[PDB]
């Protein structure tokens, strides 16, 4: 039993699972192993445990937590049902405490009770008076005993009313339930019984919780310390970044095990927005297109183009040579019109180029100067009407003719040599709204704690409202007028005669860089001028939304049409009208993040709105969750360093990162991925992202939220593996077509995640190193996403939530020479390297060693702070780290020495020598020098004999003024220093003692040795790691 019952200790658990009789129902057990019981004395021991019981019940608010009534009550005397089990060795009873059985015992089967006290399988439980039973149930609530009032408890009481009453005051009144128990402590036998149950939550509503985080959302990172100022608001007012996951947790008493939730977010700005939108089709009756025009059909990023809509009353138009027959036909009353629809391009192409899949035309009806409207059609009547492309070289003209009513008209097109792109600018109130879903497991009922996106990628809509609005001129058998809608946007009617119709309109698409002609939404006015008791002008129009694909426009949906009305009896008259208009985009999965940040819905001033809903059993949260979006550019750091970093093998160079919206998933080394279908989301179904935890990608099946759903085998499994070449380096495996779909929290490829298309990112984000002088860079052309495994910091002790992400990610460098030319199998050991995790060496040759340096440059991964940030360069940071240079030297013990000593010290010194013990230096042929260290190892690869520098001269200059310098042959190296080897003195120190004989220096010179030799000796070195010369001198002296 999970939690424990303790020794001579009471517990409780509430009764859940398939096979449970009723809801509110609660155990209590007591753990009676520690004493001797039979059937012929168990009367007593059952009666002397339930005596002691006592239990307590209040009604709580679900938001605020507090208790709004409180009542205490015990066991009483007779008509309780008490059990025991021999085996299980417990005493327990059962109390039903809601809605129905708060007054009535209901039955309990035995097989059920038995899967927490399997005993009852074993044998059957005793009853009170000792007899074996087989079935066991519930002593009701009603029943017990008020320890206030000694009486059994009334029906006044606010505690028993409101538990009989659970159903609509959850809901009603935020109210929540809640019980537990205490044994008040007694001696049996002589041993002793206490204890106090956790408490038991009975019913509450489905909510979002709102204790500690009064927001019901909260990021772990905002609760530690580590985002400045906003972590002193981390309760009340949440921050986070375009792609990321927040956390949130549930309140749900009604469901058991696993439970799908489908969420709903609206999205808001304060203020309106100034909005980009083009020009994708403009449709019209052929006495509203101009005597003559140039344009050039305009092709989208999709690859869709722009097209002209004609409208007339023949059967065909004509232009000499070439005849063009219509597109569609309709009738308004019975008479009867064709619509041709042209794009202007290259060649007088036959065959059709792409099609409007429905088109809807409005007018006011005679009937009623009300709206009304009709699709047109081809002939045949099937739906989708065919677009023909037309034209020749540039400067070309063509005349098109044919008839509005009675009257003919001609049209004169010059085929443009530059495209016809066209634009409008607007100021729209905009919001949006967006849907998801996840599988939430729990350890513990009732509370369900997960994750859910910032931005799901999925459909998203965005929608606005705005004006449209007529002037109008009156005469005695015609009107004129005109219309401005979309701020900027400007339609003209040529002047209509009385019991005549006319049109004209747009197909919009918005103006930004990815998403152009993706989608776009349709206006057409029909148009018309009568008169009544008065002269009547009237405009009737369709607004419907239309998306792309494979050369089909298509109506996604019809909304619900507008009109506006203009009156007169006056035959000279000038008026005036409004009204409101609509306007709704959907956008497309790999686009949704780009499209938001794009449109200004997404920046620090955007705020979010959350509701939930429970897909088994059907219910929606009585609270909303809110949050609010953050961006910020990222930093680059290092500790201070010095010439020590770069003398030993366990010495190195730290930079650090701070990049806060490259955290993805807020444990470090956590991965999910993502896929689009269709939700359920109370009384329909919508299309919405779903997240799966894991390093699998899932074309899944169905609808979720049925038993419809099923997901496959995994089309693609990443991971991070070791790899082939020196050290062993961690990279990136998956087939990299399925890589926007993943996320992670390593800035080398995260920045693929949504942000994909046409198979090509929008953004080169992440890290950059370039070496010097040994010419050396990563990534290489050739390598894949990934190409090293860098993962932020977790947190410590002190913190409120250890082991989630700090923002930091810190990267350790290497630069040395002492394992140049080392070897492993046919590889050779030169230029720059990935080792371990965060890791990098950088291996050059003896000479080349100071002044070499290596750049590292930081580059953003997320959008939006390429979006908000590019004028100034704030997205990119840089840092250099560089081996500086070391003074050396070489000495003699003492300025003056005695040819009474045989030998004497000369020690060389410098650190970039140095290394582990022992370490050796051994002298020879032409003042030749060879440095030796078999301790030196740096993962695994190990240091080879360096020739580092070279003796250069060995003089002496005499008691006269001359000079002698002695010829470096092997004999005389040989005689001058038998101890032909220096050794390091301390580990990681610069300096080796090496050893002159002035025995030998006497016998070498062939002088007489101390008549003539008051000498002075000096000798030089020079170093290839500094380029410089050392030189050294002393005195030798002799008894005068
Ligand atoms: C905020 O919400 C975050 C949601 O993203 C939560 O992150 C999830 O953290 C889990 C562990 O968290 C525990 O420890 C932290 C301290 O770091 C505590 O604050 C928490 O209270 C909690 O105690 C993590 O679970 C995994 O690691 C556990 C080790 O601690 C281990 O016991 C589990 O078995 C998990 O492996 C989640 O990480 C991912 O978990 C999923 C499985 S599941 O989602 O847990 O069911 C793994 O997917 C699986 O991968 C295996 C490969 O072996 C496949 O075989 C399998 O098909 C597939 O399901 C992921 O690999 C693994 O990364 C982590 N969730 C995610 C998606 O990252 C976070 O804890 C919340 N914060 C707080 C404060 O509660
Ligand atoms: C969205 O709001 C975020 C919260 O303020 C902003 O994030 C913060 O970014 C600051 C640097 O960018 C600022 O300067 C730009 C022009 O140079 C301009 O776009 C904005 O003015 C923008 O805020 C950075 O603040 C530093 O610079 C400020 C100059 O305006 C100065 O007021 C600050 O004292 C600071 O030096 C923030 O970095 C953090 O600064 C903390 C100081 S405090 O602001 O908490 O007092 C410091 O404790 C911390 O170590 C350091 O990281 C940075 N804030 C965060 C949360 O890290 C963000 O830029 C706004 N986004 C947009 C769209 O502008
Ligand atoms: C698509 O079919 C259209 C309909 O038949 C064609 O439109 C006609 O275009 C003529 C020009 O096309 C010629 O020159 C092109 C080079 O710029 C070449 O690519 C074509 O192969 C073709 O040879 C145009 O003729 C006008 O321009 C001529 C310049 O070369 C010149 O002859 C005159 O200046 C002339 O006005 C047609 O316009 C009409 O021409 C009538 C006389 S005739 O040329 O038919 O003999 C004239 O009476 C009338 O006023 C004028 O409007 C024009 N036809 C119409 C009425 O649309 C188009 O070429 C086809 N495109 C391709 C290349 O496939
Ligand atoms: C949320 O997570 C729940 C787990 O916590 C999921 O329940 C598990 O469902 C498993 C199959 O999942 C697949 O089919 C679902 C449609 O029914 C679909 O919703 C899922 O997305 C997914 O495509 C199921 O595993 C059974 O079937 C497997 C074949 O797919 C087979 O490999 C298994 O051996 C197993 O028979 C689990 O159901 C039950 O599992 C018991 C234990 S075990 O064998 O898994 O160890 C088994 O004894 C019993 O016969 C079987 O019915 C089930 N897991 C558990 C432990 O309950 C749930 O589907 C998820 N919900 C959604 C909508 O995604
Ligand atoms: C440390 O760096 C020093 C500076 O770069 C290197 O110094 C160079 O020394 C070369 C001789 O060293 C060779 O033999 C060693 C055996 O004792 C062996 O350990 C070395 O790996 C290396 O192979 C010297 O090269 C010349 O002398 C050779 C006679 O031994 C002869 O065979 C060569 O043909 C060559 O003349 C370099 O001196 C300069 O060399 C120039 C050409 S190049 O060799 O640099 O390509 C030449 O144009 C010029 O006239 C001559 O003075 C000398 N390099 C420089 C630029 O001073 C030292 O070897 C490195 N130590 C190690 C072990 O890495
Ligand atoms: C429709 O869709 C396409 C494809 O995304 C887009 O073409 C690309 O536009 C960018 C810049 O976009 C902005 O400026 C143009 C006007 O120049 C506006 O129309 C847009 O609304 C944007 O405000 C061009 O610069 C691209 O040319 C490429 O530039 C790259 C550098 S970049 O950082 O500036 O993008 C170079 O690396 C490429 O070599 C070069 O081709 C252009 N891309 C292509 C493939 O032509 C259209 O502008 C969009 N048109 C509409 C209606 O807005
Ligand atoms: C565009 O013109 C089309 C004709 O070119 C119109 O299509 C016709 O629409 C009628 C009424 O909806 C439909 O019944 C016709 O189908 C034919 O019906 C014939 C019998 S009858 O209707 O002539 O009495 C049958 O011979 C046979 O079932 C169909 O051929 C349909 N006509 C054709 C030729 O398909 C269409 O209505 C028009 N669009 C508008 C809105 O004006
Ligand atoms: C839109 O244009 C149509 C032309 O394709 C018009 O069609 C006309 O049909 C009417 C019957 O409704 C018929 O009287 C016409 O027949 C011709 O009459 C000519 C002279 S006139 O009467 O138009 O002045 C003669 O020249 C000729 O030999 C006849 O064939 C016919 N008009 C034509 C010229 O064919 C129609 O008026 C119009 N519809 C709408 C919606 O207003
Ligand atoms: C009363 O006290 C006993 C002393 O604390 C204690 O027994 C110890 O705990 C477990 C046995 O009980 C559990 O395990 C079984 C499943 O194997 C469940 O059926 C049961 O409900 C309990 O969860 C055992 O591991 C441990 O060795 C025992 N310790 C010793 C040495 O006595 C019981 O937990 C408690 N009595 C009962 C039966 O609940
Ligand atoms: C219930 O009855 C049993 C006897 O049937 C009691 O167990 C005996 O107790 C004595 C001392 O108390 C022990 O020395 C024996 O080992 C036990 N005998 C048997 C037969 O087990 C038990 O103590 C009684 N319990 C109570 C509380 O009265
Ligand atoms: C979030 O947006 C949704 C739009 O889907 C809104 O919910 C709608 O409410 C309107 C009336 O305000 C009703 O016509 C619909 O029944 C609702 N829509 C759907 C599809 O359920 C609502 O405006 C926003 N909700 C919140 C949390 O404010
Ligand atoms: C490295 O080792 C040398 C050993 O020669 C150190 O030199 C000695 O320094 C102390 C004081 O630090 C003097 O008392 C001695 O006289 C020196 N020895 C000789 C032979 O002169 C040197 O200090 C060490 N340096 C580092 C950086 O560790
Ligand atoms: C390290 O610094 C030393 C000292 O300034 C440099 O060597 C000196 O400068 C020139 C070389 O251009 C020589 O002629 C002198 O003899 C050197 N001075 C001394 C004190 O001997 C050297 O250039 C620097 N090393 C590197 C490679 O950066
Ligand atoms: C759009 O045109 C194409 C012809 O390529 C056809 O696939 C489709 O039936 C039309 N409209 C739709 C998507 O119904």
């Amino acid at each position: 039993l999970t939690p424990p019952v303790s020794a001579g200790g009471i517990q409780a658990y509430l009764l859940t699972g398939s096979g449970a009789p009723a809801s509110g129902l609660v155990l209590f057990v007591v753990n009676v192993s520690n004493i001797q019981v039979s059937s012929s004395n168990v009367t007593n021991v059952i009666s002397t445990v339930v005596s002691n019981i006592q239990i307590n019940a209040k009604t709580e608010n679900a938001q605020t937590g507090a208790t709004t009534g409180s009542v205490t009550v015990r066991f009483p005397t007779s008509g309780y049902n008490a059990y025991y089990d021999s085996v299980d060795k417990v005493v327990f009873v059962v109390v039903s405490f809601l809605y129905p059985y708060t007054t009535t015992s209901v039955n309990i089967p035995l097989s059920y009770l038995s899967k927490y006290l399997p005993g009852l399988l074993t044998a059957q439980p005793y009853d009170e008076t000792g007899a074996q039973v087989t079935s066991v149930s519930s002593t009701p609530f009603g029943s017990l005993i008020d320890t206030s009032t000694g009486q059994q408890i009334l029906g006044t009481n606010p505690v028993l009313t409101s538990y009989n009453s659970y159903t609509t005051q959850a809901n009603t009144n935020m109210q929540e339930g809640v019980v537990s128990g205490t044994l008040t402590s007694f001696t049996l036998g002589g041993q002793s019984f206490s204890g106090s149950t956790v408490p038991v939550i009975l019913y509450a509503p489905f909510i979002f919780s709102n204790s500690p985080y009064q927001a019901g959302l909260y990021n772990p990172m905002q609760v530690n310390g580590n985002l400045g100022s906003l972590s002193s608001e981390a309760y009340y007012h949440p921050v986070i970044w375009g792609r990321a996951l927040i956390n949130t947790t549930l309140i749900d008493t009604y469901a058991s095990g696993s439970v799908p939730f489908t969420f709903q977010l609206n999205y808001s700005v304060p203020g309106p927005l100034t909005i980009n939108m083009a020009q994708l089709a403009w449709i019209a009756s052929i006495n509203n297109l101009p005597t003559s025009f140039t344009y050039l059909s305009y092709k989208f990023s999709n690859g869709y183009e722009s097209f002209l809509g004609i409208i007339s009353n023949s059967t065909q138009l004509t232009a000499g040579a070439l005849t063009i027959n219509p597109s569609g036909n309709f009738t308004i009353n019975g008479k009867k019109f064709y619509v041709y629809l042209l794009v202007v391009g290259s060649t007088n192409s036959t065959t059709p180029v792409e099609y409007v899949t429905k088109l809807v035309v409005e007018y006011p009806s005679s009937t009623n100067f009300l709206p009304q409207g009709v699709t047109v059609t081809t002939s045949s009547n099937k739906y989708t009407l065919p677009v023909y492309e037309i034209g020749g070289p540039a400067g070309t003209t063509i005349t098109l003719t044919g008839n509005w009513y009675s009257t003919p008209y001609t049209v004169q097109i010059t085929v443009g040599s530059t495209p016809t792109l066209t634009n409008y600018v607007s100021q729209i109130l905009l919001k949006a709204v967006a849907y998801e879903g996840i599988n939430v497991s729990t350890t513990q009922s009732p509370y369900y704690s997960t994750a859910i996106l910032s931005t799901p990628p999925s459909e998203i809509s965005i929608t606005g409202s705005s004006t449209i609005t007529a002037q109008g001129k009156l005469t005695a058998t015609s009107a004129s007028a005109t219309v401005n809608l979309l701020t900027n946007a400007t339609l003209t009617y040529e002047n209509i005669p009385l019991t005549q119709y006319s049109f004209n309109g747009i197909i919009v698409t918005p103006g930004y860089a990815a998403i152009n002609g993706t989608t776009a939404m349709a206006y057409v006015i029909g148009a018309l001028y009568n008169k009544t008791s008065d002269y009547v002008l009237s405009f009737a129009g369709s607004q419907e939304p239309m998306q792309v694909m494979n050369n089909n426009l298509t109506e996604v949906t019809t909304l619900a049409p507008f009109g506006l009305t203009l009156l007169a009896p006056s035959v000279p008259a000038t008026e005036t009208g409004t009204s409101p208009l609509q306007l709704e985009f959907f956008t497309v999965p790999s686009t949704s993040y780009i499209a938001l940040v794009d449109f200004g819905l997404w920046g620090n001033l955007t705020s979010v709105t959350v509701s939930a809903y429970d897909t088994v059993n059907n219910k929606l949260s009585v609270n909303l969750g809110y949050f609010y979006g953050i961006v910020i550019p990222p930093s680059i750091s290092t500790a201070p360093y010095n010439y020590q970093n770069f003398i030993c093998p366990n010495n190195y160079v730290t930079v650090t990162i701070y990049d806060p919206d490259a955290v993805l998933d807020p444990y470090p080394s956590g991965s999910f991925t993502t896929s689009s279908l269709p939700l359920k989301y109370g009384n329909m179904n919508i299309t919405g992202a779903v997240i799966f935890p894991g390093s699998s990608v899932y074309n899944p099946s169905g609808v979720f939220g049925y038993s419809n759903f099923n997901k496959g085998a995994a089309v693609t499994t990443f991971t991070y593996t070791a790899q082939s070449g020196p050290f062993s380096p961690v990279a990136l495996t998956g087939n990299t077509n399925y890589l926007s779909q993943y996320a992670d929290n390593n800035p080398t490829d995260n920045y693929y995640f949504i942000q994909t298309v046409n198979g090509m990112p929008v953004l080169m984000g992440g890290l950059s190193i370039v070496a010097s002088p040994v010419s050396a860079s990563l990534p290489s052309s050739t390598s894949s996403p990934g190409f090293m495994y860098l993962l932020p910091s977790a947190a410590q002790v002190p913190s409120p939530l250890p082991g989630m992400a700090t923002p930091n990610y810190n990267l350790n460098i290497y630069i040395t020479y002492k394992i140049d030319g080392a070897t492993v199998g046919n590889n050779m050991i030169n230029g720059l390297y990935v080792a371990s995790q965060n890791t990098l060496i950088y291996v050059v040759p003896n000479g080349s060693f100071v002044g070499s340096n290596i750049k590292l440059t930081y580059t953003t991964t997320d959008y939006a702070v390429l979006h908000y940030f590019y004028s100034t360069g704030q997205y990119k940071v840089f840092k250099t780290v560089s081996v500086p240079n070391v003074t050396a030297n070489l000495y003699f013990p003492s300025s003056t020495t005695p040819l009474y000593q045989l030998s004497v010290p000369l020690y060389l010194s410098e650190p970039y020598y140095g290394s582990p013990l022992p370490t050796y230096i051994g002298l020879g042929t032409n003042g030749t020098s060879l440095w030796n260290s078999p301790n030196y190892v740096l993962f695994g690869v190990s240091a080879v004999q360096q020739y580092l520098g070279f003796i250069k001269s060995i003089s002496v200059t005499l008691s006269n003024g001359t000079t002698v310098v002695i010829p470096l042959t092997t004999s005389n190296m040989q005689t001058l220093f038998p101890q032909l080897v220096g050794q390091e003195l301390q580990a990681c120190n610069g300096t080796f003692q090496f050893g002159i004989s002035i025995t030998g220096l006497e016998k070498l010179l062939n002088l007489n040795v101390q008549q003539l030799n008051n000498s002075i000796l000096s000798v030089t070195y020079h170093d290839y790691v500094t380029g410089e010369t050392l030189t050294a001198t002393t005195k030798l002296v002799a008894l005068s």
